[PDB]
């Protein structure tokens, strides 16, 4: 399947799966979650544990605005 881009108004936020499959061998961090995760994602999640928060916790991945968001 293809990578997806989240259409944030301030700039497209791409999600490259291959890098994540490699750097996050604990697949259950994102997969096999209960229901609601598709409906639940948004800016709050993205800037929290959904994206940015994991990068901070794992000490790796983009944590600056212009690193995730790109027009
Ligand atoms: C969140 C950070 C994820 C982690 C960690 C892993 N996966 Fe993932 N996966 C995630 C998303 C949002 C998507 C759909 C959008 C996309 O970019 O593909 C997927 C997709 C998959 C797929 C389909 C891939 C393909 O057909 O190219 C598979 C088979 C899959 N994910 C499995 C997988 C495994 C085994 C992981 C751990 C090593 C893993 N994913 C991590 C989100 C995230
Ligand atoms: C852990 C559970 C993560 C979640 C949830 C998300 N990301 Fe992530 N990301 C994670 C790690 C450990 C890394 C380092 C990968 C590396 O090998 O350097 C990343 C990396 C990225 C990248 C850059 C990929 C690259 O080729 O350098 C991007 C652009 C990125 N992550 C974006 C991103 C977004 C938008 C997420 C939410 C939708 C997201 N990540 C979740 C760990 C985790
Ligand atoms: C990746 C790790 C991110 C970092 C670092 C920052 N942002 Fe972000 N942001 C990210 C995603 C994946 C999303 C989309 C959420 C969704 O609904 O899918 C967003 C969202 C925003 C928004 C709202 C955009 C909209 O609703 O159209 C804004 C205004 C925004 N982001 C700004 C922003 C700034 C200023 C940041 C640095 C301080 C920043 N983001 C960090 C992913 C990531
Ligand atoms: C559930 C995990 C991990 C975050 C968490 O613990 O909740 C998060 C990490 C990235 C999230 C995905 C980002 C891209 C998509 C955003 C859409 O608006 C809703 C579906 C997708 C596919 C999201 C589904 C789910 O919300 C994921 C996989």
């Amino acid at each position: 399947a293809d990578d997806i881009v989240l259409k944030a108004k301030n700039g497209d936020a791409k999600f490259p799966h291959k890098a994540h499959q490699k750097a996050v061998p604990d697949c259950k961090k994102c997969h096999e979650k209960g229901p609601g995760k598709i409906e639940g994602f948004g800016k709050e999640m993205a800037h929290g544990k959904g994206c940015k928060g994991c990068h901070e916790e794992m000490k790796k991945g983009p944590t600056k605005c212009g690193e995730c968001h790109k027009k």
